[PDB]
């Protein structure tokens, strides 16, 4: 349930936002269109809709399935 450092190395199966939203899959362009695809970042573990941090943010995050909300941090603690 926890990520180390900045979450850059996190490769867990959590997929829920802090708000309790569900993560959009990185390969998906819906509802939010973006460029952080497993296609463009083949080495950042952009697998299914798992919380990740391909941009060196401060914790694992994801795009959200809430059309209203583009992205949020995931509901995780820092180890
Ligand atoms: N760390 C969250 C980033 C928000 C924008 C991501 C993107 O639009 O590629």
């Amino acid at each position: 349930q926890c990520y180390h450092g900045n979450g850059q190395s996190y490769r867990g199966t959590f997929s829920t936002t802090v708000t309790g939203r569900t993560c959009q899959s990185w390969s998906s362009m819906t509802p939010h269109r973006h460029q952080r695809t497993p296609e463009n970042y083949p080495n950042d573990g952009l697998t299914m809709n798992y919380c990740r941090n391909p941009d060196a943010d401060t914790g694992p995050w994801c795009f959200t399935t809430d059309p209203s909300i583009r992205w949020e941090y995931c509901n995780l603690t820092r180890c």
